[PDB]
């Protein structure tokens, strides 16, 4: 994965990362976890331009769907750390994390959502992610 996030500086071999990915779809899953939260953390670093930025999030979204319960799981409750160390500066990641609540314990995941402390500044983009995939009756209030 190191390798591949050496690469993708340019970000035209990313997508032939992907392929690699998809390689290692068919130790599959923890490799295709690592490679997920490193491209996480490359779009948080906001080096890349918004186009390259939202075609990786869209290919992110699209492959998500076949991941297994436990890599969804684990990176839940990644995103969910990050959101809680507060180092998020776009909607692409909000997005990514929608389109995971969305493949779906997500009461529990949302409940301890709730009894975390939000981040000033980061308010708008947790409302985008709220309103991506709503909540419940109660959670909501």
């Amino acid at each position: 994965g190191d390798m591949v996030t050496r690469q993708a500086l340019r970000g035209r071999e990313t997508a032939a990362l992907l392929k690699g990915i998809f390689k290692g779809s068919p130790s599959g899953v923890l490799r295709r976890l690592q490679v997920y939260k490193h491209c996480v953390s490359l779009v948080e670093s906001g080096d890349l331009h918004v186009g390259k930025v939202s075609e990786i999030i869209g290919l992110l979204m699209l492959e998500a769907r076949q991941l297994p319960g436990h890599a969804l799981a684990e990176l839940a409750t990644l995103f969910v750390e990050v959101i809680k160390r507060g180092s998020l500066s776009n909607g692409k990641s909000l997005e990514l994390f929608s389109t995971v609540l969305t493949a779906l314990f997500k009461k529990q995941l949302i409940n301890t959502l709730c009894s975390s402390k939000w981040d000033p500044q980061c308010v708008i983009h947790l409302a985008n992610m709220f309103r991506d995939i709503p909540l419940s009756g109660e959670e909501l209030q």
